[PDB]
């Protein structure tokens, strides 16, 4: 079964898909409408969506690395590698409204603490999206545990299973444009 629930955003300008389980942390802390931070208790995952403006001319694969260095470079993270990148074409847009382009860059960094002795690898799945509506750059952030479960391979016939790209792909499609309420004077 592949359900879908478009949640009203900005009065109905953007439609975000994400069934039960994904709750906004805005109730726990202040979060401007420009961005959205959802979380899943079942898998203990984290989903963040922040809106940005096209700076100079950094978009696509370049936008990913450019913004990556600003995230994994300005805030800790001393050792970061690159696993691969998946190009997001127009077909990737569920509603398939109007999308100039889209790219995906996955990887992990070594975020050291004040002690600079401890280390923890966190799988970061980000997707760079750019729209010509007004030179925008939507950033996506996915936090998941790195694939290296030794000895125990996780529950087999008990508790929920770990989310995969299937969920990430759905989050990217969470920007379906049905009613262009944010096109005119809005």
């Amino acid at each position: 079964m592949e359900p879908t629930r478009d949640c009203p955003l900005f009065g109905g300008a953007f439609s975000a898909i994400l069934p039960m389980g994904a709750i906004d942390v805005s109730d726990l802390r202040p979060v401007p409408d420009n961005q959205e931070v959802f979380c899943h208790p079942v898998t203990d995952q984290s989903l963040i969506v922040e809106l940005l403006e096209l700076q100079a001319h950094v978009r696509g694969e370049a936008a990913a690395r450019y913004h990556f260095e600003d995230v994994g470079g300005v805030q800790g993270a001393r050792a970061v590698h690159v696993e691969s990148v998946q190009p997001l074409s127009l077909e990737n847009l569920a509603l398939r409204g109007r999308c100039q382009e889209a790219w995906v860059l996955s990887g992990k960094q070594q975020i050291a603490k004040e002690n600079q002795q401890v280390a923890k690898d966190v799988t970061l799945h980000q997707a760079l999206l750019r729209l010509p509506q007004y030179q925008t750059d939507l950033l996506l952030t996915f936090n998941q545990p790195p694939p290296d479960n030794r000895s125990s391979l996780g529950p087999e016939n008990l508790s929920p299973a770990p989310w995969s790209l299937g969920d990430f792909e759905q989050l990217v499609t969470s920007l379906t444009l049905h009613d262009p309420n944010i096109f005119g004077p809005q």
